[PDB]
């Protein structure tokens, strides 16, 4: 029975039972985070452990707690000084509180009355507060509110932002701390109702069906709930409330032996920094993963439209605020799809014409964080390639469009603006290239001068620089010189006596644009550089640390690498920053078509020849 | 009847008839190139014209000839000084000549005898000669030969390169001009026969079928032979023996009006420079498009494995060496395919959950140039996006692997090497954004310093620089600052009073690595920079000029832009360089899995809101 299996409803209840029995889950206690821990290095006696962050609604300090569900014990339980180490993740029950409190606040009511807005119609987005100049906030759970008018129950409030107005609220003490009204801006009037026949026009009747079926079922097998076997690949599909879909034990069956490639793959953080210097939004940065927990808002995916073809679903189970299990029904899609030509050659000399088709295994989920929706897709290809893709859609976050324009906002509709922002991901790749003794090299293309040894000036080459210690493993992209990073195992050689390896190909999109002195440059330090390599430690899980909410700099990647540990042939972890810089366009409105970003890794001398020679003709 | 329709078998015969009748196609004459010309600006009285390059096997000078097939006349016919303006494209009948001549040459036979190679088993690759230090070559049709051993009729000769040996041959006079033997290298012995059960092992039985059907047929219509209508898109699919699939009249039906986007889209050149400084290969650069004509080697694509699903094929017709028509049966695939989620949002406030699926129209062909095979794919998406993708596969070009290694060659198998090289494309995009009055801006992300106006240091912006004249329109990539280029129409404004536009997103791969003083840097000047913009002229068709074969610098892009013409609101042409830098890997051997490169253009304020609001639920 696999120690990487998904959490069951029964294990969550049992964690609830253990915490209760131990006096840790009283009626004022709320579970802000609950996840199964990964087995320790060299673990394979089953010991299923769970980590829990417990919040207290009476204002008592929260606790970080580690439970062992196999033995029914509490391993550890420590009280957190949230002013030092960070507030716990935002709770779903707090979302509604910001609006609720504000409705009876004289300063808010006065703001709304000045704009002739009915309070019953004003929705309020509960946004993370971050850390800025407000000393009273240190140690308190604050959310900031931005207002959107909803004309009727099924109206898109995003069409009607209320600019010039923002409020700060304490969700534990249930007080409004501040209401800032910098002045009235017109509230945009056009609606953004993309199911309304008057905006859509008559729907298209021209789309004929595309049917994708597998009459013998899929080529992959699921065993033990979440262990996948597919075209030589094997892995375990995990799910965590914070990270979402996590991949464990990525390995490839090369002949007789199962060869490990990646021990653990996840999206360990994502940040959405806004680039509008208005005080109404200049504080706005979302850590969807770290502050909000993208996994808990995973959608239930419907058949025939979210995932198309012969789909196998997992329904991962998470804890609600009280420790009861709730299943995200059909939260994870798994299927295989055709991927065009894999390899082809029509040889004149031999007379042999050869064509083989490609395919990929797809493991995905989709999450919704207020106006934003994100699809997270992992792909495994026949040829050994591993890819991640993020798909960004939803409704763009809106503001007023100033009269006379803006260098930091674009116009979507009359008076309607969309502040510039980025969406930036950190992929945490706990490498295991033919096992754990790994090293990373930076590879650049090398141009050569015409002269002795190169008289026609056609030569070009490449170079590789080993990253030997964490202090020299914070790297930036260089698209111009074709920079990639190769993860190799210096003690496992292919038949040509070269170290086996995988090469990471980035998209070389811009990294974090904020000024390096900014609060966000410190809280999202990871996002300022494209590639980090650390020595593995079981407590270095996120590039932003364990508690991101209103937590200043001081944890996460920059503190991990300060240890300057040896990474030249050790158990190492690759953290790749990648993101989209979004200047919104009128085509993004009223609902945004998908835009994508990602990366991939391809074998680099890993195999002894092509690993797809045994793929049959179609 | 459409003036952009494909050439018919009858038109080619009739060109043959006109040339014959006019005394231009005698029995010593050979057609090296024949294609239909595009209508002139403002043409829509039908005048189908054809351009022809006629070679003479008796050593007489070739002719460039323009014929009008509608009227049955010769419009023009001029004699070429090939030493000045370039040799004609390599003829298919010349491929075999290099081996044939060399078989009875004492210097070649002596080279082969020194290596104990049987001449009956030595295949010779007829490679373009380019232009280097050999004065006798100027004005003569030369090919260079590199030798590969084929052990039996169905062996892969590429496995057995004969290094240290190269020969130069005149295919008109039928003489061997030179044989260079720099010394024996071991001939690699392992075979590269990817259909041999001993190399493949038992074939996989694990792949279950994927069936892609359309029970009502496809959503696109074909009329007039090659006019496509699909989900608001309309275009004409052309085919030229040099460029292959060319797209004409790309337009989008936005409500009532058919809005042009791109007038003509093609791959106007592709170059494959080799980076091994050995004199055996340092001359090696292939212009697949310009020297060899990729269209004439287009494969016949088989159903259920080259193109999968409900496919509509075109079978374009080309001229053979004598002016007879030959059809490339099923040479062009056209189909539509699913492309995941198009847009999605689950709104808390409204309670509305919304999901729409994407799809794309695919127009492709596949060509084979000796060891290389390339797939050329154009995609049209529901949301207005236009994409090109090149898929590179085939067998890698081989050499010996030196003992003691190499900075310019990688090892694939014992003693077997693969010289470093690039594959670089030029896409020629004759822009028509809402018509022909267009302009191009370079857009960079702009970082802002924390200070007055930006006290939190979160602001970021962008800037756009109009490229006003050809002298300032030769641009390079800058991935770090998110550089793109926007093609706009300054006189067509969207509802927000902004110029309509499309944004070109490049991959920012390395451009030509050869030393700027190199012969290849001059012949492939286009490849040294990522983006060029020229004022349209009907005679500026290729970035390398009309005659690339053994033609030095002096034509193509650098000479076009010297005219320094106005491109600020004019009929303009975008030439985008993009390519792959290939350091071959053991996984590429014995047959290479597909690797991809490309680009795309997305609407940028072109539409008044999302153009896919009328897409129905699934
Ligand atoms: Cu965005
Ligand atoms: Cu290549
Ligand atoms: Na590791
Ligand atoms: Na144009």
């Amino acid at each position: 029975a696999s120690p990487f299996r998904l959490a069951s409803a029964g294990e969550i209840s049992e964690v609830q039972g253990i915490l209760r029995t131990a006096g840790l889950l009283g009626p004022e206690k709320r579970i802000a985070y609950l996840g199964v821990l990964d087995p320790a290095r060299g673990a394979g006696a089953e010991d299923r452990r769970f980590r829990v962050f417990i919040h207290d609604v009476s204002g008592a300090r929260p606790q970080e707690v580690t439970v062992s569900v196999t033995n029914g014990t509490v391993i550890s339980a420590v009280e957190l000084d949230t002013a030092a180490t960070g507030e716990l993740p935002v709770l779903e029950e707090e979302f509604e509180v910001v609006e609720q409190l504000l409705a009876t606040d004289e300063r808010w009511l006065k703001a709304l009355a000045a704009r002739n807005l009915d309070v019953s119609k004003v929705r309020v987005a509960p946004l993370s507060a971050g850390v800025f100049e407000y000393a009273e906030e240190r140690g308190r759970r604050i959310l900031r509110g931005l207002a959107f008018v909803q004309d009727f129950p099924e109206d898109s409030a995003w069409a009607h932002p209320v600019d010039g107005l923002v409020a700060y609220v304490d969700v534990v003490s249930k007080e409004v701390t501040r209401v800032i009204d910098t002045g009235v801006f017109p509230v945009p009037a056009e609606h953004g109702n993309y199911t309304d026949p008057e905006l859509t026009g008559p729907l298209r009747t021209t789309q004929k069906p595309i049917s994708i079926t597998q009459p013998e079922g899929p080529s992959f097998t699921v065993t033990g709930g979440n262990h996948i076997e597919w075209e030589k690949w094997s892995l375990d599909v995990g799910f965590d409330v914070r990270e979402g879909v996590v991949l464990h034990n990525i390995a490839f069956r090369d002949g007789d032996r199962l060869r490990p490639i990646i021990n653990r793959a996840s999206i360990a953080e994502m940040v959405v920094p806004y680039g509008d210097p208005s005080p109404i939004r200049s504080w706005q940065n979302y850590f969807d993963t770290g502050e909000y927990l993208v996994g808990q808002y995973a959608n239930s995916l419907e058949l025939g439209c979210d995932c198309l073809g012969d789909i196998t679903y997992l329904s991962p189970v998470i804890s609600d605020a009280f420790g009861n299990p709730r299943e995200i029904r059909n939260g994870i899609c798994m299927h295989e799809e055709d991927w065009g030509i894999l390899a082809k050659h029509s040889d004149l000399w031999s007379g042999i014409n050869y064509t083989r088709r490609n395919r990929r295994m797809v493991i995905s989920f989709f999450t919704t964080i207020g106006n934003y929706d994100y699809g997270f897709y992992w792909y495994l290809y026949l040829d050994g390639t591993i890819e991640f893709e993020a798909k960004a859609t939803g409704v763009v976050f809106t503001s007023a469009f100033p009269e006379g324009g803006s260098d930091n906002i674009s116009q979507l509709a009359p008076g309607l603006g969309a502040p510039f922002h980025q969406h930036i991901f950190s992929a945490r790749l706990d490498m295991a290239i033919d096992g754990f003794t790994n090293r990373v090299e930076e590879e650049d293309v090398v141009r050569q001068t015409m002269g002795p040894g190169n008289e026609r000036g056609n030569a070009f080459s490449r170079k590789r620089t080993v990253l030997t210690r964490e202090s020299e493993a914070v790297r930036e992209a260089d698209a111009r010189t074709g920079r990639t990073w190769i993860i190799s195992n210096p003690e496992s050689k292919n038949r040509l006596n070269e170290p086996v390896g995988y090469k990471l190909h980035a998209h070389n999109q811009p990294t974090l644009l904020a000024d390096p002195g900014s609060s966000i440059a410190r809280r999202a330090a990871f996002a300022t550089k494209d590639l980090w390599v650390t020595r593995y430690a079981d407590d270095e899980r996120y590039p932003t640390g364990d508690f991101v909410n209103q937590h200043s700099g001081g944890a996460g990647l920059p503190s991990y690498i300060a240890q300057d540990r040896d990474i030249d042939g050790q158990d190492i972890v690759v953290w790749h920053t990648f993101g989209l810089t979004h200047f919104p366009r009128v085509e993004d409105w009223p609902i945004m078509p998908v835009d994508t970003v990602g990366f991939k890794l391809r074998p680099e001398g890993f195999f002894d020849r092509s690993p797809v020679l045994d793929v049959p003709a179609n």
